């Protein structure tokens, strides 16, 4: 349980800083 | 230990997307 739920957190996480660090990398450099 | 390492990487990463909105805002008005 608190292993799953906490990694389900993480994963979604790193999606949204994926998201948001190729967006920054844009506004930067384009 | 993976619950230890998960929690760390958690917080951290937490941080990291605040700061990342807090940079995209500065670069929208310049
Ligand atoms: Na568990
Ligand atoms: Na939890
Ligand atoms: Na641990
Ligand atoms: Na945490
Ligand atoms: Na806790």
């Amino acid at each position: 349980g608190e292993l799953a739920a906490l990694k389900q957190e993480l994963a979604a996480l790193k999606w949204e800083l994926a998201a948001l660090k190729e967006e920054l990398a844009a506004l930067k450099y384009g």
